[PDB]
C-alpha cells in the first residue's frame, strides 16, 4: 500500500567522541536524515561530555532504496563556519538497514564524511532499528 517501512530508530548514546578543543568539552547532539524522503530529526544536546546519553527514538519512514545517515555535532560550534563541530557520522544503506533491524542495540564506529578527510573522528554511536 505504502512504498515505505516504519523503522523506529533509537539513538541511545555515543562514547569516546573526539575532544577537539583542549579546555572545552563539546555539547554533543546527533542529527538523523532519511536520504530519499529528506526526513530530518535532531536529538537533545548533552552538555560538556564526550559520552552523551540521549536515549531518544524516532519513527522513520524509509523507502525501498533509502538510507539513514546519523551525524554527531558539537553544538558549541553552532555559529562557526559551516561544517565546524563535526564529530563523526554513520551511513546505513538499505542493505545495512535490512541486516541491523530487529537485532537490538549496535555499537557503530563513527566515520569521517570521507575516508581521506582530515577530521579527527573518534568513538562510537549506539543505536537500534526496529520494524514497527
Ligand atoms: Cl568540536
Amino acid at each position: 500500500g505504502s512504498e515505505f517501512i516504519k523503522i523506529r530508530l533509537t539513538v541511545l548514546c555515543a562514547k569516546n567522541l573526539a575532544k577537539k578543543d583542549f579546555f572545552r568539552l563539546p555539547d554533543p547532539f546527533a542529527k538523523i536524515v532519511v536520504d530519499g524522503s529528506g526526513q530530518c530529526h535532531s536529538t537533545d544536546t548533552v552538555k560538556n561530555t564526550l559520552d552523551p546519553k540521549w536515549n531518544q527514538h524516532y519513527d522513520l519512514y524509509v523507502g525501498k532504496t533509502d538510507s539513514i545517515t546519523i551525524s554527531v555535532w558539537n553544538h558549541k560550534k553552532i555559529h562557526k563556519k559551516q561544517g565546524a563541530g563535526f564529530l563523526g557520522c554513520v551511513r546505513l544503506l538499505s542493505n545495512a538497514i535490512s541486516r541491523l533491524k530487529d537485532t537490538g542495540y549496535q555499537r557503530l564506529d563513527l566515520c569521517k564524511l570521507n575516508p581521506s578527510d582530515t577530521d579527527a573522528v573518534r568513538g562510537q554511536i549506539v543505536v537500534s532499528l526496529q520494524t514497527r
